This record gives C-alpha cells, structure tokens and sequence, in this order.
C-alpha cells in the first residue's frame, strides 16, 4: 500500500496530475485517504455540490476541498480563473465510490440541469 504523501506527491508533480492519478487507480493503486466525512441525516437533496450537507440514502457528504486532487496536490486548479468548484463547498458521493472521493470527483461531471452526477442519480436520459 501507497500512503497519502507519497502518491500526492506523485501526482502533484507529473505534467498532468489528473493523468497520473487514473493511471495509478487503474493499476489497483490505493485511493488517497483523510478525506473529511459529514455527520448528516442522509434525508438531503442529492446534489453533488452543495453549500451545506446534502446527502440522501445513497450518499455520503464530504468536505469538498478533501475530495479534490488539485487541493489535495496544493497545485492550480485546471481551470484558466484557477477557481475550486468545491473548495469550501460540501460534495455528495455515492456510498459505493465513497473509499475513493478524490477519484469521483475526478472522473465525474455534474449534470448541468440536474444538480446531481451525470451517471450516477442523474435521471434524465
Ligand atoms: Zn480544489
Ligand atoms: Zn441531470
């Protein structure tokens, strides 16, 4: 097993970090650990980014910064503004990913009309 430190530091490095932490998932690496879980009533909305908890019966809610690679790496966000999407946000992960938050997040899109995550609860189709 990998700790935290040393595939953080891993990715945080590469030329494309997002890259780097797929490859080393597809590889039946270890998920980075430490992310910060919510004390919630699961009866919440189900939207995956969220101001307060919002997890229902099938989620868990997380602190979102702890859930996000780039925050995770102290590296620049993706994003040309470098701006979080969940920093300071609270982020809604369906129990059966919620050994890997930094993995979801990472490989899922939320649905624009929605609120909730392309695949996985979103119901329009
Ligand atoms: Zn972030
Ligand atoms: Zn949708």
């Amino acid at each position: 097993t990998m700790g935290n430190s040393t595939v953080l530091s891993f990715c945080a490095f590469a030329v494309d970090a997002a890259k780097a932490y797929k490859d080393y998932l597809a590889s039946g690496g270890q998920p980075i650990t430490n992310c910060v879980k919510m004390l919630c009533t699961h009866t919440g909305t189900g939207q995956a980014i969220t101001v307060t908890p919002e997890a229902n019966m099938d989620q868990e809610s997380f602190g979102g910064a702890s859930c996000c690679l780039y925050c995770r790496c102290h590296i620049d966000h993706p994003n040309p503004k470098g701006f979080c999407d969940l920093k300071g946000k609270y982020v809604q992960i369906p129990t059966t990913c919620a050994n890997d938050p930094v993995g979801f997040t990472l490989k899922n899109t939320v649905c624009t009309v929605c609120g909730m995550w392309k695949g996985y609860g979103c119901s329009c189709d």
